[PDB]
């Protein structure tokens, strides 16, 4: 749905990555109501029905649920994070922290085509994958 589930506790979220097969677990590390999170939460819900046979998308509070946020080195928000099966999925965006995306994606087709790139990689038993986004439209931060 273009309203998209949020997640409010550290056992929604263990069951989020659990419960998601065989499509990219997307979770939106941040709060409903900053403006950088409004940004990309209006890109991942745009996009979010298109993409619907690949990857599966979660808000995540950090103000109800902390554990994760500490989990994955969170320090700014929004941090998005991506799973496969059950595991952690590495991107490289072409700056060192591989582990998260860090803030709002330039256009949807970015996020389109890193999510065609994930899903791909991951089919194919990968954990880590190369970002197609220009360098250009990484917020550097
Ligand atoms: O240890 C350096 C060696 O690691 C690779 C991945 O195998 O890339 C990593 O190190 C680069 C240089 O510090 C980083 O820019 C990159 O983010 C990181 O994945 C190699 O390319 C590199 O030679």
């Amino acid at each position: 749905s273009f309203l998209l589930p949020k997640l409010t506790s550290k056992k929604e979220v263990d069951q989020a990555i659990k419960s998601t097969a065989e499509k990219v677990l997307v979770l939106r590390f941040g709060r409903d109501e900053d403006p950088v999170c409004l940004q990309l939460d209006d890109i991942l819900s745009k996009t979010s029905s298109d993409l619907s046979k690949m990857a599966a998308i979660y808000l995540v509070d950090v103000d109800q649920t902390a554990v994760y946020t500490q989990y994955f080195d969170i320090s700014y928000i929004p941090s998005t994070v991506f799973f496969f099966n059950g595991q952690h999925m590495k991107v490289d965006y072409g700056s060192p922290d591989h582990t998260k995306f860090v803030g709002s994606f330039k256009t949807k087709q970015d996020f389109i085509d890193l999510i065609e790139v994930i899903y791909r990689g991951a089919m194919r038993g990968k954990l880590i994958v190369q970002s197609p986004i220009d360098p250009k439209n990484i917020p550097k931060y």
